[PDB]
């Protein structure tokens, strides 16, 4: 589901549409959301509204546009999945980025914009937040279960910004010589955190799937809004 009209034009000239929550109170501090390899769907409309009860205003652009508009897939649902997977496949990364940061800009001068940009990304935008956060387009950026992460540790250095980061310690994607890899490499730069949950595997904040895990998606979201609180006027 998106919203109606709203429309963000990135470097290339593509458009793209986005799900936009305005503030309880203007001004606000933006947060873009990236989503999940399932576009932007009920878990993305359930991370809109926290961020606004929150203090938010949220912004989440539809990433899948240059492939297939409006993408909504529901993961219950087998065949949805599979789509999913194929067009993760097919997913232009550095589109991606440049998608996100028109996504950045177009926040960043919203009416209620207090000034500051944040973003939150999982699965697929959690990846897409660690390279938003080597770029350095955000005040602060947040990634939940990125896949790949261990081979991007050469842009550790250039992120200047902070960035935290929760992976699950029992995630497929990341088996124990990965996840050492980016324990080592990300520790070099006070800059980021990355927090691993034990006994959580991938999609362990993503509520009703089967590998959610409460505990830990507490703790994971309450280190994510106390990440963000300085962000708020």
């Amino acid at each position: 589901m998106l919203t109606e009209g709203i429309t963000i034009q990135s470097y290339d000239g593509h458009t793209f549409g986005a799900l936009v929550g305005s503030p309880v109170k203007a001004p606000a501090p933006v947060i873009v959301i990236a989503h999940e390899i399932l576009g932007v769907n009920a878990f993305m409309r359930e991370t809109v509204s926290w961020l606004v009860d929150q203090g938010y205003a949220a912004v989440c652009p539809d990433l899948y546009a240059r492939q297939a508009p409006g993408t909504a897939l529901d993961p219950q649902d087998e065949a949805q999945r599979e789509q999913a997977y194929k067009l993760w496949q097919a997913f232009d990364m550095e589109a991606g980025v440049g998608d996100l940061e028109a996504a950045i800009r177009y926040a960043r001068h919203l009416p209620y914009s207090n000034g500051k940009v944040g973003l939150v990304g999982y699965s697929l935008g959690g990846a897409l937040a660690f390279l938003v956060a080597a770029k350095g387009y955000v005040d602060r950026a947040v990634g939940y279960c990125g896949v790949g992460l261990e081979k991007q540790l050469n842009k550790v250095p250039e992120v200047k910004h902070p960035a935290l980061f929760h992976m699950g310690g029992q995630d497929h994607f990341v088996p124990a010589p990965s996840r050492q890899l980016i324990t080592e490499g990300f520790g070099a730069n006070p800059l980021l955190q990355v927090h691993w949950y034990e006994g959580a595997g991938h999609s362990f904040a993503r509520t009703g799937s089967s590998g959610y895990v409460a505990s830990a998606a507490a703790l994971a979201n309450e280190r994510t809004l106390d990440f963000l609180a300085p962000l708020q006027s």
